[PDB]
């Protein structure tokens, strides 16, 4: 009765125009998104006039922040609902995020994912066409404490930020290695330096059998381990709003932010796998999740979709006007550096960071078919983010060519063979999964 | 010389995006309605973008407030003229009801029944074609009472509000139960709590042989019974305008909201039917009405048809993402819930209020032609509004199938057959009423 | 150890300056006031600088404006802290209750029982001074429905208003009258017109053996009578934040306005009896109220006192400057009025309302002291307010001679001897109340 296509893609990391140049492939990248009813990507920089100011987020990379010209960019290439959950939506703080909501609905471009209070952030948003509809969710796992959204109170108003979906990891040590922690905290005499939050709490706070020291969790186990565990109220209000969109849309997309890896790099962190089965247990159509900067693996669960990462569609950070003072304090110059020659000096000439590496310049947009809520198709359509190219080439996507996309395709393949997943190849590159239904 | 066309509908509840789907019917719906000279709907919604404080309608059902962009849906469906006395507009309060007259103007569509003051709110709206011009008077016998504009006076301003059509109920009573309420009265001790307002006034405000008790109006009668009566001022100033309009248009239409029902739910109060007549007596040529969710009668009096309800065009009241927290408290939950979640606690998870029933998804939208203030045709096309559908597609309209169009058409031709009025049946489903002319 | 003095008025209805004239006795009363730590009085006016919308209040006299000045009248008189819930406060509807707020905050008056949401208007205010600090409370049981404020949603805003404590009414009739009153609803007709009613919420709202008719509440008895009772939200709610003042104040008022009569005029209402022993249940130290524009009897309950009603501190209603189109409108007139040409016709020329009765123009200050939270001391002041005088000059207060204070002095003992109150009298007319401790 109704058949929906939804495009999904990774981080848009824009900061110039002519996102879509005049190469064939780029232009049959924008016609491929323009046809689908819903084209989804996650607004990785902060669209801005001028309203904000920039915060430390030195462990994100630096600021990114752009003209909010970009957004023009974003939607004649096609795409018409953005997540804006992420490490960098905040770069200018509240007033930044603020104005990002503003000229996002000023320019009638659907978003989720941040919001003037902890609410308005985990709401779904509802992009209405005439075939039917999408609701999306936005939410991540990585970003600065403090940066999530928070509720009024009767007495105070909320606070703008992000959908947050936070975790806590524990270190599972043995009983020898847990007995040389104390005694290291008692020697060095840190044990001593808690002893007036013992007389004002009335209990010492290392003591939780747990323990929690170095601002770690540590547990006492058969050997040693590493644990990892969504946030249950995150869990529980997130999977609340994905039961409620199901009810008001025909599609429900959860869009998840997290670099956080697991036992290699490629991996997911266990409370990401957690978070994608819980999303689908309560309704969701798809799970499309981003943040390493490179491709991980797509899992089929209970018919239904998870990418753990689609990488970045968009690449330009060494790109960005807007570097801040204390960016630029990471570099130690001789002399006051522009932007470009700052990134140029940060990333030691070329010879690390992204640049160096393919994984950070291949990309993947799935093209997902939905007839009454079941899966029917699921395309893979591999993009090429230009490596090798000159840096003010480089991250602009395109379709890519067919030895490429099979050489992406490969690698999904590769990535995905942990959850049981097949692809059926075409002749040229790109590709499907294989589906039960 | 000159001819006009004007389509009509009642209330247009929309919350949602993607009003015309792309079900062929859908779209020749719109067709039909962009066809028309005028097409004339009855705006039972707030558009907002954030002004004016919601007010505690719970008798109304709650309140109906929408994103501002539904009046883009509402135009891009093809209507052109809208009427906005109705007990929804003032969901917002005074403050609202100047966002949504603010709106209205900026987006250039016509609209009357509220203003800044009574005068304002009593007004036609004229609206001038190419062909012809209509004149548009909108008024509500069904809202809070205060919620009716107020003009100015030499030392305050007015009140913003709605055009008002006040009506007073009279019980009348054997003259045996007339004197056990007035026993009743004075031996439950009501009376001796009146005594010092006889004081003040100087004489019991409950004996006027009529008596007021109970905020009742009671008259001792033959029988038994029950009258309704349009207040005075009301109906003698509308009826002032409609002249005026008359001067000043091709064609003058009033549509009145009104909730009201008569000896049985599917008749009109005795009321509406009065001032149905005095409109046309004063040179209206069409009276629409609406309020009750559900058809009602068509009434041909002097040649000028008479539409005491065409139900909704739009409903989608159970998909609006702004419930206030006095809505939210008519539902008593063990933890806060999301709108979706109170809509379907509201109405028992679908098992009372209007999803049970057909004749709340039925609508009907007539389309007549007049030839210089003569009418000279009045098709009528039946409207679908998707009985048994999820909750989030029930409510939007198409012109309904051969096989639904038939039993509407049959609904409407049994609602008007007490006022002499005969129905013309195409092959479609469609028709038309039988003229005099 | 701590020694505080609180000073307490009725009804502030003032419109006009010069409010302490150059009487001596006028004069000893800003003296009398000036020499607290705290005198309490209820705002009965809106102050007002244009902001807002007058409301049709005709059921409360009509509108009650003044020029925001008027509020420097007040402060320089003596009053230093002001109640606000009451039956005018929402004169100029949400816009103006915000506009006061605006004005007193700005001339550095602590306020309380109004706000720009529910749990504002709740909220006690702190006023501190170098002895102590009082805590004031502020709620009203005479408005127009929809008046009191509102809380916000996750969705939606509050409503600016007024501290609400809502009550019920309960006619008890005999089984025989009772069984007249359904003939009177199944035979007049009004039955059959809930029939949609009982379909669209499942079952007949009239049938509760309690009923619902006519907008009333009846129950069958063994005899007939009359009962109210609070609502039970609003005597929680107030009692719940009445704990909370307790311990963050010396002393704590609870300033309570009801114009509801009991069996006689003079008596209060049985629910504010109740909310009264309640409140000092909780820990209030004084329960004072204030409506009726008449004086009640006082209650020494628990060693605090209730005084039920203060009547007028000012009252200058026929002054006011500001009279609205609707409020000139009671009044059938051959030629466009003035204000004072208004008030003139509204009171028959003099020969009715509150001129001709000497009850509206006495009143009362007491003045309490308290030692850690004991009361050691309650004066009695009266108030007179000019009865006869011509328009322009009765309403402003000064201290009663001896003669006509020992008349007021005996009212009040008079009042409050079914509450077994006992008053000591000193030989210029003032007295004291006689305590226990
Ligand atoms: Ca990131
Ligand atoms: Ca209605
Ligand atoms: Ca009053």
């Amino acid at each position: 009765m109704t058949r929906l296509t939804v495009a999904l893609s990774g981080d848009c990391m824009v900061t110039r125009g002519g996102l879509i140049t005049s190469d064939p492939a780029a232009e049959r990248l924008r016609d491929l998104l323009r046809g689908t009813d819903f084209a989804v990507t996650n607004l990785e920089v902060v669209p801005s006039d001028g309203r904000g100011h920039p915060v430390h987020n030195a462990v994100g990379g630096g600021c990114l922040i752009a003209d909010s010209a970009v957004l023009d960019e974003v939607t004649a290439a096609g795409f018409s609902v953005l997540g804006c959950a992420n490490n960098h939506a905040m770069d200018l703080g509240t007033e930044g995020v603020l104005g990002t909501m503003d000229l996002l609905r000023a320019r009638g471009i659907p978003y989720a994912g941040i919001g003037a209070d902890l609410t308005g952030a985990r709401r779904p948003v509802y992009a209405d066409r005439p075939g039917g509809s999408l609701a999306l969710l936005s939410c991540t796992a990585t970003f600065l404490p403090g940066q999530e959204a928070a509720d009024p109170s009767p007495e105070l108003p909320g606070r703008p930020g992000l959908n947050p979906l936070r975790h806590t990891a524990t270190m599972q040590v043995t009983a020898d290695q847990m007995d040389v922690l104390r005694t290291i905290d008692a020697e060095t005499g840190l044990r001593a330096r808690r002893a007036e939050a013992r007389a004002l709490l009335g209990v010492d706070p290392a003591l939780l059998d747990r323990l929690a020291l170095f601002g770690t969790r540590f547990r006492t186990a058969d050997a040693p381990g590493f644990t990892t565990e969504c946030d249950p109220r995150d869990l529980d209000e997130i999977a609340r709003w994905v039961g409620e969109a199901r009810l008001r849309a025909d599609l429900v997309v959860v869009s998840v932010h997290s670099h956080e890896p697991g036992p290699t790099p490629e991996t997911p962190g266990e409370f990401l796998r957690v978070f994608a089965h819980r999303m689908i247990d309560e309704g969701a159509h798809a799970v499309v999740g981003h943040g390493p900067n490179f491709l991980r693996g797509v899992e089929l669960y209970r018919n239904k979709p998870i990418f753990y990462s689609l990488g970045n569609i968009v690449s330009q950070i060494e790109l960005t006007d807007r570097v801040s003072a204390e960016d630029y304090a990471k570099v130690t110059a001789e002399r006051p550096l522009t932007p470009g020659r700052y990134y140029d000096r940060l990333s030691g000439h070329g010879t690390r960071l992204f640049a160096p590496h393919r994984r950070y310049w291949q990309s993947l947009v799935p093209v997902l078919t939905f007839e009454d809520g079941t899966l029917t198709a699921a395309r893979l359509h591999p993009v090429d983010l230009g490596f090798g190219r000159p840096v003010h080439r480089r991250g602009r996507p395109r379709l890519a060519d067919r030895a490429e996309a099979e050489k992406t395709l490969t690698d999904v393949a590769q990535l995905s063979q942990p959850y049981g997943t097949a692809i059926e190849v075409m002749d040229d590159g790109t590709g499907e999964l294989a589906l039960d239904v």
